[PDB]
């Protein structure tokens, strides 16, 4: 059969090792490849190099019917290689399922490769602390069969149904966490039920790359030269990672830009809360989102060096450029660094948390089981002074 490699992805870790997948078999030029990253473009002078290469949009963590296209100028038996986001599963193998449907006769799904979206999935674990994971398993495995024989979705536990994809296809699972799986106690069948079908995330393939590969890979995730140099001075380096909001109201967005402000002074002026000292250079990393946050930053802070803000933090996992020190608000990007490098993670007010709650959130609880963090480096936002 012909296989077809599917890339999908509405977020950007999973989309960042996809695109090293693509970039370590990136000398067959003819591979039939379909790529569905919303936050990454691959550059006009990469895909002319390229035949057989496709684009298909996502809308509602889907591919869009314009997958149909794209497959029917397949006619013969194909078998699909599928890259998924593991948070987003469910939704992105929808319309393939669909597709497969309507040509049972030549589609076949070869395998999955699904990566973690970042700390959601890891979130959304701990809500199920309390549940009985083995029989969740059994329950989404049955309700994944209904799903595949029919069509149609429901899963009474949609987080457990993640994991279950190694009753229906073959599958490798690619983890943020495998401490995670290994130290929860309450996750203990679904450990030893994933067996060999998971990995720790690769995020040192980039270092077995080929020098021109690895040129070809900083391209793809919009990484250019300027940037790198910036981020290799032999200088101590500590990052200020920054948010954004949903809200469109003006004022709001004003708000939030002013206090991210203040923050940003807590960890780098001597009277702050958070002073990490003298010695290191200061960068601002804004949220993709951040906008006009982004600017009130860099137009109203001194001494600090802009990392762009459409890049996706986890690039510096990938590629081996991460400062001695990252410090501001939560971020899904901090499931992923290295203990020693962490300052202070700052959280924002909402629904759930009106003070430190007592760190009775599950991203804290996820962080401290596995001792990313202690509880003198969590900080809730509001109980900041105004400086
Ligand atoms: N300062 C920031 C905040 C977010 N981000 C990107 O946004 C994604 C979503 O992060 P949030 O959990 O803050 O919404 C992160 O995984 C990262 O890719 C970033 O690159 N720099």
């Amino acid at each position: 059969m012909k296989t077809i490699t599917l890339y999908l992805d509405p977020a950007s870790l999973p989309a960042l090792n996809q695109l090293m997948d693509f970039t370590q078999n990136n000398e067959d030029k003819t591979h039939p490849r379909i790529f569905g990253l919303s936050r990454f473009k691959i550059p006009d002078n990469i895909i002319t190099q390229y035949q057989n290469i496709h684009f298909v949009e996502l809308k509602d963590n889907r591919p869009t019917e314009a997958l149909f296209t794209i497959l029917d100028q397949y006619p013969g038996n194909i078998e699909l290689n599928i890259h998924l986001n593991i948070a987003h599963s469910v939704q992105l193998i929808r319309p393939i399922l669909a597709y497969r449907f309507k040509h049972l006769d030549r589609v076949s799904i070869q395998q999955l490769n699904l990566y973690d979206n970042g700390s959601m999935e890891y979130v959304d674990l701990e809500k199920e602390e309390n549940k009985d994971i083995s029989a969740e398993i059994k329950q989404a495995e049955k309700q994944l069969s209904h799903y595949l024989l029919t069509g149609k979705i429901k899963f009474d536990n949609p987080t457990i149904a993640r994991y279950v994809w190694q009753s229906a296809f073959p599958v490798k699972y690619h983890f943020l966490s495998t401490d995670y799986f290994e130290k929860a106690e309450f996750l203990q069948p679904l450990k030893e039920y994933l067996a060999e079908n998971y990995q720790k995330m690769d995020w040192t393939a980039y270092q077995q790359l080929t020098p021109e590969q690895q040129a070809f890979y900083l391209t793809l995730v919009g990484f250019n030269d300027e940037v790198k140099q910036s981020l290799e001075v032999q200088q101590a380096k500590f990052i200020f990672t920054g948010t954004t909001t949903w809200e469109g109201n003006t004022d709001v967005r004003e708000y939030y830009a002013q206090q991210q402000l203040n923050l940003l002074n807590h960890f780098t002026q001597a009277e702050g809360d958070l002073f990490i000292g003298d010695h290191y250079k200061i960068y601002f990393k804004g949220h993709p989102r951040g906008g006009e946050i982004n600017d009130y930053i860099l137009n109203n802070a001194k001494n600090i060096t802009n990392i762009p803000a459409n890049i996706s933090f986890e690039v510096l996992m990938m590629t081996g450029l991460l400062p001695d020190k990252v410090g501001g608000v939560a971020s899904s990007l901090y499931f992923s660094l290295p203990k020693e490098k962490i300052s202070h993670i700052i959280f924002t007010s909402n629904k759930q948390v009106k003070s430190k709650d007592a760190l009775n959130n599950p991203y804290v609880k996820v962080m401290r089981r596995l001792g990313i963090i202690d509880e003198s480096q969590v900080i809730f936002w509001d109980s900041l002074k105004q400086l």
